[PDB]
């Protein structure tokens, strides 16, 4: 009676979120005693699997404190000088469930590019006091990426330094041989990303969860999985599949506490959200769009939701925690079931005139 | 020529009931001559296959009652006082195919939840004069629900106890062993049913209750089919997998019997209909949405036309009772066969400017 | 490269018209030098394989008289009194590629029941010299329908019987042994029926005229193929997979020979255009629904449309005539190809603002 | 990880661009550091492999100019009298990637039929100093196109002549036999055609350019990818699977340089774009649609975008030379993964209430 994980996605497939679902288990506890403690790094961890992305309409300072007084990170974004990062990243080093470092400060993560301009701006960040470090690329099996990471971890050898993106297990060896604290994984799953239509490349998001965490664990290297979360079901079929943590745009876009002020459209409020690829963020090929998303109320509110969520999940499947539900994954105790297009019309809303749909 | 169902569900794919056809047998006799007997549970028989379910917008007494009469049986929700429940129970009780007891009496149903509140609503129940009780829960594999029905079956010998819900032959064996007499199987499937999106948990319904009944038919437990059922064609399937009877929400709901009051929106008559899991319904996370049905008239004209297009169905297929169609399921004798997008388009409604579908 | 029909349709797949194509062969011949000579019964042969459906919003004398004189044939409905059926089969007969019989008039079929009526109607039929008759059922492999055949067969040994619908080999096996001249095949496929929704009962098109095709054409008995086509490339198809004729409703549908008159709505010219169990046509369960079609023209332009269209599919498949089709796909020459979703949106009409199909 | 096209297109679907994508490489390079240099046919080179359709609504002498003066080539269209397509190869060959001959002229290709007008056809366009010509064929694979051919390859010895259309190795073995310079391949794949819906005869476009191209690089024969382009990926794609060249018709629609004034329709800019066989441009039956497409600009600012764009790819995939990325391919180092409907819709852009979508 269903398929393990290992036998669901070395079918060759083309899977993703939507595709599959687990299987229920044995309930013999109650939906808060599950425990979501999460390694972000080698060396850091997290009382939540939640991560903030470092793109210029979803994290800055007031953010980033948002997520780590919830027991989550915020990455802070580069589309900026090297001086206004260097002095968010203080803003929220200066300020139950509280993500924090030995001096009991918050914790805190900065976003850098490869390029020489790039050395400058990690000098900036460390002086700043920041705790961990993530290389932002679409595609980071490169020289630029390796001589970056080979330069910091000799530079900072205190740093935590996170590679990527990545979705093979070829690309993960050269970033884990060169010494990377995790890996980031997805490409081209984002709600405002082209790079699938305008480069042909990329790969479908639960395969590559799935794929990267099976060849990074043997190496003690966690993964993040990034790009294509929807609803909290996708977070956990995410840490289902072998993730540590959970880095989304979208899903925390027109929150309270992102970039960006609030406007008016078609009767409802919204706020800006676009790809750090698209013209407006940056002869010159665009890999995102720039748009708009519907106001979700503050973090400190739809943080516990998603947290209660994950919780109920962990508890329909027979898990008291997140690293209770990776080992049953892996060992084949933990079973899935694929969805015909015809099942996930059943699995939504159907046969009504009409209804309100309210998640808490 | 044509599949088996053994052979069409261990397959592993993701089969829902629009994704395959029964295909035609051999006529030998009238369609009014098929007999629609149904076991409900180890000790009650139904004249026919069809149950109302225990959701505050489609069983009351009065939709008990009609059910009762048609030949079927209504399971009375929860949602209210332990003495209102109790109530409903003894009008049901109080008033040519009808559901009767030793004592020619209307057979009525009630459910309960696994709770320490519902030890006392199960004492009111059963003063009331109930027939059948169903724990009414999403994930009935669990603790609470085992010490729920061990209660039961010392307290009240004579009652009989339905399980679930449960889409997996694991939980059907631990609520078996624990001594349930019948089984409800679906999870996610309902029409105002939102949990495979929010936690990533459920079953497709056709192979959940193909694979329950073929375990269960070992131990001589019946099962109900429950959630996801659209049209005739959908309760023809069920019971042609296995089931011993199915079980509906949203094609019963908006009839006359049904609880609630009528109203007009954008010129056509509705009625409300919602998920027992929906905040409506019931820090808190929402597992269903409200909303509204279109008019149906009455269970004493609606429930023939059903019972009608069932024994056409059991005609073209070549069988004189429900008994028979599991018979030639299970021995490879009936044959069913896959649906591609396409022949699902090439099977509905085609190729028109405008139509009217009417049903009967 | 490619795949032979046996192995296309032998995977157990749901195949349909729409999720396959022909692969090109090698042309040294015009596309009107291709003969589409077809044998519509044992008996009876046509210049064209193209066959009116007996429908009352389609076949009546006006209609039979003109398919007739293009090179096809008319079966005249039998919704109506065996009086009025006899006479329009009589204009039919007293009226370059003309069907006709061997007193030099035009062939004429007509449609009965299996019921006691039709033993008179049948009388009044083989009086007026009708050349064909069909049996006319939803599911004709039923005791009905075989004591009706070797009725028949007894009483006018001379006279042409069409056996079906059927969908199976299993289903033609008792035709063909009861004496049936052919066999009509197809369960659910046509535009206004929705049986396989109400009785979950049918099969999709394609792989049902191939298996039906394949189990008669070893004792002679040739194939008609009903209901589902929508354009040439369809035509084209059905022929392709072993049938000798095929037989449409709604492509013929609002012509001017059609049965019924014109009205216009949303400032476009209609007409009406039902299924036989319909509750408009015919306690009572409806098998199909009533709706209307576009107006078409005359079929004295739009057959030989058709007809330019089956030669020219012929010529870019390599075959002179349909005989030579058939035994190309038989000898497993003929090659075929699955369409992905994907494919069938490439296939289509895409990436265009606005755009005219004209077809002749 | 991932598969290689040999196990990819050897599984017998129906595989179109969208249905998979290229898993990411190694980089070490620029995006600019990638040569695009391509083999048109045996002995004519281009900078780039970007081909423009003989088309009546895409290419005439302006069109043909700008596509040599960017590195690329046209063909100019024959729905003309022979007396204007010479004068307009005149003109070509009368104007730092340029496309040029040993004359240091433009480069400049003409379309021909199978007929006797086009044996007079042919002369013209020679005295024209045309430097390849393109029989423009259906379906290639006939008698008259291989009379044409051995008519032409001794008439002018030195001239270059491409054969097709075809879609399988079959078609091409007679035409590579019969001394063809270069195949181009597709049939109904195009935006404006319908080939497939009326005459049931294509293919899939992705499976039919990988086996063209694995029977013709045998042989030294180049192939050209021709229909259903609708983006930068899907040129990568043509171009990974083993094509020397794409061809475009709606992607260069619209364009400054294509014939056809502009008009206004519902507040935007738009230009005619027609299918050869449609009846706007020819007992005639179409095989393709007119209709129009939106403003694009001048093609001297939308073909640098297609070549940054598919260097950008070619560098993600890591391949210095589109000649090194048809060695990894054929080698099993370039690697490859399907796509299910559910990640198509995830790698789109969704989840957003509004998006702006710019290239460039
Ligand atoms: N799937 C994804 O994750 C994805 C895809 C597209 C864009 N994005 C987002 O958009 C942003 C842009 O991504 P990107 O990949 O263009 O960033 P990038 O700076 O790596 O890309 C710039 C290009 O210049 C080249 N380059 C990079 N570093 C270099 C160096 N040191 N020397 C010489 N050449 C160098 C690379 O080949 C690269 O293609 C990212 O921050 C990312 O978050 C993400
Ligand atoms: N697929 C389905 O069938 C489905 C899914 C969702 C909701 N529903 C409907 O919504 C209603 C709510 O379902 P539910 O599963 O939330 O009911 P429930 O009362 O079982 O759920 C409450 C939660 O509290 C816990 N709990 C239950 N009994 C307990 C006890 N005795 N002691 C301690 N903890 C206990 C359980 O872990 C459960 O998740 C049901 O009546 C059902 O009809 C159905
Ligand atoms: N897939 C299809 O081809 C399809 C499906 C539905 C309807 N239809 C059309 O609608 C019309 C109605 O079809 P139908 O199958 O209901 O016709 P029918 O007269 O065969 O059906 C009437 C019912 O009465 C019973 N019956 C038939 N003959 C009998 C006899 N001699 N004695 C006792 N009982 C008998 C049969 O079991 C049948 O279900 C047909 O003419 C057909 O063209 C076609
Ligand atoms: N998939 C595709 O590539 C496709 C499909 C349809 C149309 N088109 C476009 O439309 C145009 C029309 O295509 P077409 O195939 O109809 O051109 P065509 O001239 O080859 O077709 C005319 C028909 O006449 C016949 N014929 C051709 N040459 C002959 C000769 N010398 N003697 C006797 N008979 C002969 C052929 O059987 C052919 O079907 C083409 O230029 C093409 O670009 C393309
Ligand atoms: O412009 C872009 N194109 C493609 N991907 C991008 C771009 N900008 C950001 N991303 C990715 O998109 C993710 C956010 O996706 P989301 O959570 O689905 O909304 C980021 O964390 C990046 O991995
Ligand atoms: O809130 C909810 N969420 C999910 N499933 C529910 C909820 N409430 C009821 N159900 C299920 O939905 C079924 C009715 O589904 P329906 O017949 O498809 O309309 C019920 O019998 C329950 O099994
Ligand atoms: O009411 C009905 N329900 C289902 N099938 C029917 C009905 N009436 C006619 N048919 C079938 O529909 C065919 C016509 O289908 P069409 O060519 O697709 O429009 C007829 O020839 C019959 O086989
Ligand atoms: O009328 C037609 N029907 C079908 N295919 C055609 C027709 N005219 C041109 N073609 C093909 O369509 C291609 C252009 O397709 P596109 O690039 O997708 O817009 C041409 O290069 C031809 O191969």
């Amino acid at each position: 009676d269903g398929l393990t994980a290992q036998q669901l996605f070395n079918c060759g497939d083309g899977l993703t979120y939507n595709d599959f679902l687990i299987l229920p288990g044995y309930i013999d506890f109650t939906a808060d005693q599950v425990d979501l403690t999460s390694a972000l790094t080698k060396k850091i961890t997290l009382k939540t699997p939640l991560v903030s992305s470092p793109m210029d309409t979803v994290t800055e300072a007031g953010m980033a404190i948002a997520m780590a007084l919830t027991g989550g990170i915020g990455f802070i974004h580069h589309n900026c000088t090297p001086e206004f990062q260097a002095n968010e990243v203080r803003k929220v080093k200066k300020y139950p469930l509280a993500s924090k470092d030995a001096k009991k400060q918050l914790l805190c993560g900065a976003a850098i590019g490869t390029h020489e301009d790039d050395k400058y701006r990690l000098d900036l960040l460390a002086q700043a006091g920041v705790d961990v470090v993530v290389l932002d690329s679409s595609q980071g099996n490169s020289i630029f990426q390796i001589n970056m990471i080979k330069y910091i971890k000799d530079k900072y050898p205190n740093l935590q330094v996170i590679g990527g993106n990545v979705v093979t297990a070829a690309q993960a060896k050269n970033l884990i041989d060169a010494g990377v604290d995790a890996l980031r994984v997805g490409m081209g799953s984002g709600s405002i990303c082209i790079t699938q239509e305008v480069l042909a490349c990329g790969r479908p998001q639960a395969t590559a969860v799935y794929k990267v965490s099976e060849y990074a664990r043997r190496f003690g290297v966690p993964v993040i999985a990034d790009g294509g979360i929807q609803n909290v079901g996708h977070i956990a079929k995410a840490l289902a599949l072998g993730a540590s943590t959970v880095m989304m745009g979208s899903l925390l876009a027109a929150t309270t506490e992102a970039p960006g002020e609030y406007f008016f459209s078609d009767g409802i409020r919204l706020k800006k959200y676009r790809g750090m690829g698209s013209l407006d963020a940056m002869i010159k090929v665009a890999q995102g769009v720039s748009g708009a998303v519907q106001d979700k109320g503050s973090i400190h509110k739809f943080v516990p939701y998603l947290i209660a969520g994950i919780q109920h999940s962990c508890q329909d499947i027979g898990a008291k925690s997140l690293t209770q539900v990776r080992a049953m994954m892996y060992s084949g105790e933990l079973k899935f079931e694929k969805r015909t297009s015809s099942a996930q019309v059943e699995g939504g809303v159907h046969s009504l005139h009409s209804y309100e749909k309210r998640l808490f």
